[PDB]
């Protein structure tokens, strides 16, 4: 049934946009939970609560860029670290294509070394859905990270 899906998405989009401190280590533990429930919810069956799931992923990202980047790329990153279904996979990788470009100097180096082994992996895939984000990715990750390369690992990817 979409609709306890889609309320519950919303509920806690709402909760977590309207909230004004931002910064509590207990806004961040909720934060994980609901990038967790998001990209949970854009794998499922039910089209309604994609389209949502979507739509509260746009809304906190957008609502929390000035705050808490430092916490959204790392859930992103943890979904594309674990190869999961198509759709809770590109739902990260595409999300985390555009953020890369705010990601800052003093972290470009750790990003890319956790990265490769995930692109490498992304690469192997027969899913022509993830293949075609992937080529949007990619262009958008490198022109963020690929000066924080040792010559060896552009050669392996």
């Amino acid at each position: 049934t979409k609709k306890d899906r889609v309320n519950h998405c919303l509920t806690i989009c709402e909760n977590i946009v309207a909230q004004s401190v931002r910064n509590s280590p207990e806004f961040q533990k909720l934060l994980g939970i609901a990038m967790e429930l998001f990209l949970l919810c854009s794998d499922d069956a039910e089209s309604d609560v994609r389209m949502v799931a979507d739509e509260c992923l746009n809304k906190v990202i957008k609502a929390l860029m000035d705050s808490n980047l430092p916490r959204l790329q790392l859930e992103l990153y943890k979904e594309i670290k674990k190869n999961g279904a198509p759709r809770s996979l590109r739902a990260a990788l595409w999300r985390f294509a555009e953020l890369a470009h705010l990601v800052r100097p003093q972290k470009c180096r750790p990003y890319l070394v956790n990265l490769l082994p995930c692109l490498t992996r992304t690469s192997k895939r027969p899913e022509e859905s993830v293949q075609e984000t992937l080529a949007a990715a990619v262009p958008k990750i490198m022109a963020s990270f690929g000066n924080f390369a040792n010559d060896n690992e552009i050669k392996v990817l």
